[PDB]
């Protein structure tokens, strides 16, 4: 039925749009706590109409994208372990045996998230008549947003195991990495600041219908916008604004007030409530997020009240979290990074502990030191032939002869050769360094290699004796070669009758003794 | 054309003042943004004439120096691949290429860098008469400063680049490396302070040009200096202060003021908006920028305007991102400086456990514990041998001369030798350490090695039964030596006949049976 | 070391190719080194399954 195969290109193209669906629908969901308003002139408590629409069209559009995505999960097949068959696993295309493996283990954290709750609640609210209806409609929306997190949540985790096959692990460790850290402060300042400023409604609703049980002359439906025609309205309505300023009113300094607001205070009176731009409402509370998140809730002056206390003490765990996830993360990511470095210069300690312990004289102190900063800046601590070995042996041969095919080309005995053992020789080859005044072999020593020179310029004598010059391309110590081709020679080293110095800083190739005669003995 | 050789020794020093002529521009434009100044004894506003004088002449000084590198760059050459080298590149110093080659990859990001956008709107100022100029000045300053400031910052990456090469990445670790990023807090905290001071006197200027659009009586162009001698300013003149002192007044406590002034009362109340000495106004300024990139916004209380909202944003976030950066590079600095200590401290504990799990006795216990705490002492957890095998041949001959050769010069047999073969059993010694008591050989066991004193003093006895002595320079185990010598051996070792034990910390070299016969057979 | 040794752009491109294939494979796991570990009865039982029907 069009089954289809995991690794098809197809489901990679729709799946990293279920990734990124999934982190917009959980940024929409605050908008819904913004609903309710102050009318400032009227002194009465409303609905946001033209938000009520946007946010729960905003919704609907995009909960239908995850329509789809268990459309294709029905069509999809899965791997089973079988000795039978050799590739690691069979492959069982087969429908009532692929759905019934899917709808009892992930199917109810993804039916239980798609259902539109808010939604309804709203279409209820625009169509009705009845002013006093505004708090059932804020009522049902802190509760259904909060226990609608759970899904909307964990659905996240069985699509991003599946982008950690094929892509891998791996992405980016500059501009990624450690730029998640600091999205994912900006998206718990947005939750935050969306519960502080609902939360600050409803302790100005508390004090409210409590300054009307008072009045005597106040029933609690006259606060509700879209009232004003009832009896008894008219009599409230001549002393509106002399009970609600006397009781329930609010300051930032004022040290004895009638009602205490705690750290809702910042909210009612800078008049954000009855604010008409949008811009400055969501700019005001969401830096009242990130301001009290990243200092864990220092300036907070609570009330009295518990469930505000409540409040307070989540926000100050909740940033003692996000803080170490962020300083874990910069961390490894830094120590990755210099990690080369930072071995030298232990190896450097470790050398000047060694030759101050065994008290060298100050003339061998400095050559070892020459030699380890030549390597450092010749190398940066890279291991060469290490890096090599762990490649295929079709491309290692490849790489050899780029590099060790024309120094080779010039050994006479060498270019009467068949290009097969000529290919035996780049092989063995292995880089070798010499700082300055150095003696690469002095007359009457054994000698133990063949010598390449790529870089640098050297001298030579024999027995002030008719001295000579070396460049690059030249090679050096070929009494070896005549030793190890014919086997008239015995197992003991040849002597040597130069005497070789280096000039200025040399870089070579080796070939060592024990690989010339193996070559030798393919004749 | 004296085509430059890019490691040149003059392209090194003239490659270390052009990466510090640009860490000097990028603190030298913070200081145009402290141009506008009040007048408060005609309450006007102004500009700074000496400022703005000598802030021009200094990035005048320093572009055209730095408009020496380009021209050095068009006669510089490079390396490309190539298998005709013999040293891994070829040189290209065609001028028809390595120009063609520099116009594409930062030559667009270098030009618009040197540009003075800043040095011509004061000098269009400073030759003006009409005293309503001090307003397109002030706005010409703030978007050209801060969007010619991508490239005087992307144009180090290359010349850092280059010095990561030639010189290394090392430059000191302990004097240097932490102290960079203290530095960084330095000029983090004076770009901040000088955004603040110029929006500041921008909130003033909108809280003035209200006040006069109410008042009746006044024109906008009263306000700035130097439009004095106007028809109508003389009836503005007698109204100044009380109409600009009941609307724009700044108080620190006042919580109902008539214009909201937000993180800019601070710079308002105090006067340094007015201020006549330059040192003052620095001082405060830089250490705003301090504390509060320090606290990350903390004690910050705006205003409503969504602007003033934005700034505190991006401080809350710089901060947290450059303390993450100085508590990550102290950390790992540390770690690599304790890091031979903590593994001698892991290898402490590996033993108790090893030694309670198979349950042993308390007086082997000790025995390990005391072996353990002298190699510490004596070695500081280096390892000697891995040291001395990574150095080159002609080193390590010389280094093994100076510290075995007239311990060899004391046995009979091997004075007479030779000297090229003496120079080969001094490179198969080997250290090692024996604490109080313990055995060194016993009689009747199978000799494995010979012994060379370093420090130390031991006993020996053979078959109460004529013991002796031996201390620093006497050797030991000499029967290997005549097992080893003639082939009338056979493959076993011989046994001993005496007993030696420490009678104090001794520290010796030794030579294994199966490199001694390998030397004994170069006969 | 490719910057250093100056190599052609076209062995560049086939060690990056390999080196990504490897590490989609194995995740940086070395299982020689893995199974070498076990106990020698188990060690047999997880060889049969892998490889007895393909050498056969």
């Amino acid at each position: 039925k069009k089954i289809f195969d995991p690794q098809d290109k197809f489901l990679l193209y729709c799946n990293k749009l279920f990734v990124a669906s999934c982190i917009l629908s959980v940024f929409v969901d605050p908008f819904f706590f913004y609903l309710p308003v102050i009318n400032a002139e009227s002194k009465c408590l409303g609905i946001d109409r033209k938000l009520a629409i946007t946010a729960s069209t905003l919704r609907t559009f995009i909960d239908v994208f995850y329509l789809a995505h268990m459309a294709l999960q029905l069509r999809t097949a899965y791997i089973a372990p079988s000795s039978r068959v050799f590739g690691r696993g069979e492959l069982v295309i087969d429908p009532a045996q692929i759905a019934k493996r899917y709808l009892q283990r992930w199917f109810i954290i993804d039916f239980l998230s798609v259902l539109p709750l808010p939604q309804i609640v709203v279409w209820r609210f625009l169509q009705s008549s009845n002013g006093s209806d505004v708090l059932a409609t804020k009522q049902a929306l802190l509760f259904i947003v909060l226990v609608q997190y759970i899904p909307r949540f964990l659905r996240v985790l069985p699509l991003t195991s599946e982008l950690k096959r094929t892509a891998g692990v791996f992405a980016e460790t500059a501009w990624a990495g450690a730029a998640y850290y600091l999205l994912l402060y900006m998206l718990a300042s947005h939750i935050v600041g969306a519960f502080w400023y609902l939360l600050a409604l409803e302790r100005n609703d508390a004090c409210w219908q409590e300054a009307c049980i008072d009045a005597g002359n106040c029933s609690t439906d006259f606060l509700y916008c879209g009232n004003q025609n009832m009896d008894g309205y008219a009599v409230w309505n001549r002393a509106k604004e002399s009970v609600l300023k006397s009781k329930c009113r609010a300051d930032l300094d004022d040290n004895n007030p009638p009602f205490d607001f705690g750290i809702y205070t910042q909210a009612l009176s800078s008049g954000i409530v009855s604010s008409q731009n949008f811009i400055v409402k969501y700019c005001y509370c969401l830096w009242w997020g990130l301001q009290n998140l990243s200092t864990l809730g220092q300036g907070l002056e609570t009330s009295t009240y518990p469930m505000e206390i409540i409040f307070s003490i989540s926000l100050a765990i909740s940033g003692l979290i996000l803080f170490a996830l962020l300083i874990g993360n910069m961390q490894t990511y830094l120590q990755s990074l210099t990690i080369r470095l930072e071995e030298m210069r232990v190896k450097r300690r470790d050398s000047e502990q060694w030759m101050h312990h065994r008290m060298l004289p100050q003339d061998l102190r400095e050559r070892v030191r020459r030699y380890d900063q030549y390597k450092w800046l010749e190398t940066r601590g890279v291991d060469e032939e290490y890096l090599v070995q762990n490649l295929p042996k079709d491309l290692r041969r490849d790489i050899k002869r780029h590099l060790c095919l024309a120094l080779v080309r010039r050994v006479p005995l060498f270019k009467s050769m068949d290009d097969k053992l000529l290919d035996a020789i780049c092989m063995r080859l292995k880089p070798c360094l010499f700082t300055e005044s150095t003696y690469l072999v002095r007359e009457g020593d054994p000698v133990d290699e063949m010598l390449f020179i790529i870089r640098g310029r050297l001298e030579s004598v024999t027995t002030f004796f008719n001295r000579s010059l070396l460049k690059e391309g030249e090679f050096c110590g070929e009494e070896l070669l005549t030793w190890a081709l014919d086997p008239k020679s015995g197992v003991n080293l040849p002597s040597s009758t130069r005497t070789v110095k280096a000039l200025t800083e040399v870089e070579a190739f080796a070939l060592t003794s024990e690989e010339l005669k193996f070559v030798a003995s393919q004749f």
